[PDB]
């Protein structure tokens, strides 16, 4: 089923999500709805609080060569945690919770996270470029952080203007 996406400046987006403990059918339905909702709004990433669920879980499905997304490449990241971080780069970002606005944000160029899939199976993932960016962006959501929070003084004004 489709879920309503929460938009800035809702305080719901400032919520600190909690660790997932029950990896059951209810959690799986939430993840399915999150995927259905993400694709319907044409997003590549989506955190649980973006649909009102204060759970530490997010999904990322980057489009490949053909430019299309394939449900098979969809990552379901739960209870994520950074093992290592490195580098620095500027990346222009967008967000389903901040429709219409895009701005450059400083991100680590390389990251390594540990997490669990929907079956509670521990996973380790190294990422760079777009995937590394999506991971950092989505994880920020779990901690109540939006990318417009990471804008420089100059760009933060450009945001308040386009508002
Ligand atoms: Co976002």
């Amino acid at each position: 089923a489709l879920l309503e996406i929460i938009h800035y400046p809702s305080k719901i987006l400032r919520t600190i999500s909690k660790e997932v403990v029950s990896f059951d059918a209810k959690l799986h339905q939430q993840l399915d709805d999150m995927y259905e909702t993400m694709i319907a709004s044409e997003g590549i990433g989506l955190a649980a609080i973006q649909v009102g669920l204060p759970l530490r879980m997010l999904i990322i499905n980057l489009p490949q060569e053909d430019g299309v997304q394939h449900k098979e490449d969809c990552l379901e990241i739960i209870n994520p945690k950074f093992i290592e971080t490195g580098g620095s780069m500027m990346y222009k970002e967008g967000c389903l919770s901040v429709p219409g606005f895009y701005e450059e944000v400083e991100r680590f160029e390389k990251v390594k996270i540990e997490y669990q899939n929907r079956f509670a199976e521990v996973k380790v993932l190294e990422a760079s470029e777009l995937l590394a960016v999506a991971i950092q962006h989505e994880i920020d959501h779990l901690n109540g952080v939006l990318f417009v929070d990471k804008l420089s003084i100059l760009k933060r004004k450009k945001f308040e203007k386009e508002l």
